């Protein structure tokens, strides 16, 4: 019946020296002889729809700037010199908006798909958090953009877990993501390879964290900014070759078929209506059809966004944070998610889907590797 | 009060050419001239009472006998070859003893440290194993050794979380490790930096799985091997740097420093007085002091069993399944574990600690990076 599951804080960490413009990979190209599959690159990248790409340093950056593309190790080291700290921040925030305390968090579900570490990044934002020494940690591996979501939803079984014994659970959900530190590995595939791939053309840093709380022993009032409603899960079959990040000795190499976004759009109806399936008498009828709700869309491609806006009939205006943070930040892959949901509470009220009502219900939408495809549905605390 | 929780299956599957001799890093030195820090490592790899060794190849497999150690590409590709059909019929082995049909699984929990991809291994497992489509996936990554017994907690928490809701669960815990295949990485490393560096005498392949069940949706009959009972899990402060594995472009590198087993038997009492604290009420007066019940220790060092047998007060007996492991397969990183767990429900129960004495509680523990520390409780159904 009642899950007792809610989002009690969200907070977002941008690396500053971000917006890395558009004259970006055009300029770091001065490592490869001009040649026509790169040209086609830097073509596509004027009509991403994105403006300005957030990450850890300029195109400058000594890293991105050897002789060679930096080692796998290499980015080991920036992912934890300028990653982490965007992660230890990003969850400071959020612990604050939650009202909570370091000694409170029972649980950790980080994700990430631009690290590789033993022991994992999460050990060092916990660290420095001061975070309990008998905390539960779990850090996801194997997914990448769709990162945000499935921490989520573990978090939320975790959060019942808790909530069986009857033990307060408020679980830390990260998601840390530093991509374009890897612009010199896909210029070299692009350059070698004579293969157009947009993957630098889309790729972006952020870190994104939120805190889950099962409600038992909350703070008075019990206020929350989303209540965790339903959420469901899948994996499309045989579609392992569209869509992937491989490992490298450059870090990963980005794949991407040109099914993916038939297979995204194809997924969303039948996902969409299992959300709502299990979800019945629980909602006013006035929220039906998916017009009807506000859409935390994973965005990581224009295609994707306007091809949800025609599959599910919806106006640019329902998935208005999402865009939002596509055009300004770049698809930030799994930490994009939570960055869109604590966008859409803020002022994006304005610019809202319809003659300006704010839709208490909420859907959060993202695919990613495996093609595996998330979706939760939400419930906005109206003030 | 009552979990529910319970381990219905187990399986493992170790490599065909498994006992890897103690011959077999020594003639691998077609590779490198004699070197003092070479040389030092040679003699402790006859000093760990490793008997055999599991491994995917023998010492001519291609991998690695290339010009150079493969990059982390190509052992990637011979652990999706080698590596993934372990977990298949570990994974197999374990639904068969439970007596499970592949629809029923409702989650799976892996790990691994000696692999990176997206889709990640367990989505290829998955399928191979005719798995459901709305399946949950956690792929763990971060925690090397310990990852066996982390699944475990992790899959219980999981578990519990269905069981709020009045679901079943029935969730597959699978661990998947192939580390000699970076014979060649190591061997390198103790060459070029002269140093020390014990891991190529210890670490070997292994897949082992274990089905853990909520109980929802089950006959009060219910045959088991365990009851999962409770669980213990910390992180000793300021031990990063004692145990690890770093991305390389050859794949990962240990962190092994000789302060680890020190570390690990200063852990062993105060957890197990926080396990045995939580649970003395349930059990009874015959089980009190660690002498008491049995011992599913995860080898990796041999320091680790003789600390554990005089911080605790043991006799190697009292540990007879990680020994018989150890002694015959070496250290298989996440997947010794659940074998240790396999192995000591069978005719090894005939070494019980004292005499026909068969333990009917058993206390699993295993060490990993960060220094992670594990502990959990089982009930061993007595036929």
């Amino acid at each position: 019946g009642e899950l007792g599951l809610s989002i009690t804080g969200l907070g977002v960490q941008y690396p500053p020296y971000s917006l890395g413009p558009d004259a970006i990979d055009i300029l770091s190209k001065r490592y490869h002889p001009e040649s026509p599959a790169m040209k086609k690159v830097l073509a596509i990248n004027r009509y991403t729809g994105i403006d300005q790409r957030s990450s850890i340093g300029n195109p400058d950056h000594p890293l991105v700037n050897k002789p060679n593309p930096p080692t796998v190790k290499e980015l080991h080291e920036v992912f934890m010199s300028d990653g982490v700290p965007l992660a230890v921040e990003a969850s400071r925030k959020a612990m604050a908006e939650a009202r909570l305390v370091p000694a409170q968090i029972t649980h950790m579900v980080s994700t990430t798909c631009t690290d590789s570490a033993n022991p994992g990044y999460d050990h060092y934002v916990a660290k420095e958090l001061g975070l309990s020494d008998r905390l539960e940690k779990v850090l996801l591996h194997g997914i990448g953009c769709s990162g945000g979501l499935a921490a989520l939803r573990t978090a939320a079984n975790l959060c019942l877990g808790h909530t069986a014994r009857g033990k307060p659970a408020r679980i830390l959900v990260l998601a840390l993501e530093v991509s374009t530190t890897m612009v010199r590995s896909e210029l070299e595939s692009i350059d070698a390879l004579q293969e157009t791939r947009i993957g630098i053309a889309l790729f972006s840093d952020c870190a994104s964290a939120v805190i889950l709380s099962n409600g038992i022993g909350e703070a008075p009032g019990k206020p929350a900014i989303y209540d965790l409603l339903g959420w469901e899960n899948r994996v499309i079959p045989d579609s392992e070759h569209d869509l992937g990040f491989d490992v490298d000795p450059m870090g990963w190499k980005v794949v991407l078929s040109p099914r993916v976004p038939v297979l995204a759009k194809a997924s969303l109806q039948p996902t969409y209506a299992d959300l709502l399936s299990s979800l019945q008498d629980q909602l006013p009828s006035s929220y039906q059809k998916p017009a009807d709700f506000d859409w935390a869309m994973h965005p990581g491609g224009a295609t994707i966004l306007s091809g949800a806006e025609s599959a599910m009939g919806l106006t640019p205006e329902h998935m208005r944070a999402s865009y939002d943070r596509y055009i300004n930040h770049g698809n930030s892959s799994s930490a994009t998610i939570f960055s869109v949901l604590n966008r859409l509470r803020e002022k994006d009220m304005d610019a809202l889907a319809p003659g300006g009502k704010v839709k208490e219900y909420v859907v959060g939408c993202a695919f990613g590797p495996g093609i595996n495809v998330e979706m939760c549905m939400l419930k906005r605390r109206m003030n």
